[PDB]
C-alpha cells in the first residue's frame, strides 16, 4: 500500500534539526503524534542547550504537511510521497531581519514519520525581536500551494508574529516539496492550506491545518 493508505491510522513523528543562527550552532529534537483523521496535532520540542539562542517562534514551521487534513477533491501531495518519502527546500525571510533556509528529508518507519532537517538562520539582528525573544504570538496563516513540475509542489505564505510592544514581524515563506521516488504521483491543482498554530529550552506546539479551495470565476 502507498500514499494516503499509509496514513489511515494513528501515527507518530520524530524530528531532528541541525541548526545555526548567526554562526551559533543549535540542535533540536522533537516528537509527537497525530491521530486519524489528521489535522489537529501536537509536537513537543527541546534543544540541547539551556536557552535556545533565538526565539522559538520562528522554529514553528520546522517542527508535517502530511498531517494536514485534506478533503477528497484535493490531492494530498505529502501523503502521496510515501513510502519513498520527500524533501523540502525552504526559505523564510523576515522583513528587516534574517532569513532561515532549511533542507528537510522525511522517511516513514512503520507509523512513525522521521524528519531530518538542517537549517541556517543568517543575518538575524541582535537588537531585533527574534534574537531578543520578543515575539509573543504566531498568527494564523493561509498558505498557497501550486503544482511545480511532474514531481513537486511549491508552497508560499506569509507568517505573522506579534511582538512584545504590539507590533508585528512578517516572515515570507517559500518552500518546495519534492517526491523522492520514481513512480507517477497525482500533483494537486492550486489550493490553500490554512495553518493555525499555538506554541507554549523547550516547547509544546499545537497546529490545526486544513486544505481548501476558493471559487474560480
Amino acid at each position: 500500500e502507498v500514499g494516503p493508505a499509509l496514513f489511515q491510522s494513528d501515527m507518530t513523528f520524530k524530528i531532528f534539526i541541525d541548526g545555526e543562527v548567526n554562526g551559533q550552532k543549535f540542535t533540536i529534537v522533537a516528537d509527537g503524534s497525530s491521530k486519524f483523521p489528521h489535522g489537529d496535532f501536537n509536537v513537543h520540542a527541546v534543544c540541547e542547550t539551556g536557552k535556545l539562542p533565538m526565539s522559538w517562534k520562528p522554529i514553528c514551521h520546522l517542527i508535517e504537511p502530511f498531517f494536514a487534513r485534506y478533503p477528497d477533491g484535493i490531492s494530498h501531495f505529502a501523503q502521496e510521497c510515501f513510502p519513498e518519502g520527500l524533501s523540502i527546500d525552504r526559505t523564510v525571510r523576515f522583513e528587516n531581519d534574517g532569513t532561515m533556509t532549511s533542507h528537510h528529508t522525511y522517511e516513514l518507519d512503520d507509523t512513525c514519520v522521521v524528519s531530518r532537517i538542517t537549517v541556517n538562520c543568517d543575518g538575524f539582528q541582535p537588537d531585533g525581536p527574534i534574537m531578543r525573544d520578543q515575539l509573543v504570538d504566531i498568527l494564523p496563516s493561509e498558505t498557497h500551494m501550486f503544482p511545480h513540475g511532474p514531481n513537486a509542489v511549491r508552497q508560499t505564505a506569509t507568517i505573522g508574529f506579534t511582538t512584545a510592544d504590539g507590533g508585528k514581524m512578517m516572515g515570507h515563506f517559500d518552500s518546495k516539496m519534492t517526491f523522492n521516488g520514481s513512480r507517477a504521483i497525482e500533483i494537486p491543482g492550486p489550493h490553500f492550506v490554512t495553518i493555525i498554530t499555538k506554541q507554549t529550552d523547550h516547547v509544546c506546539q499545537r497546529e490545526v491545518a486544513y486544505a481548501h479551495s476558493v471559487p474560480r470565476i
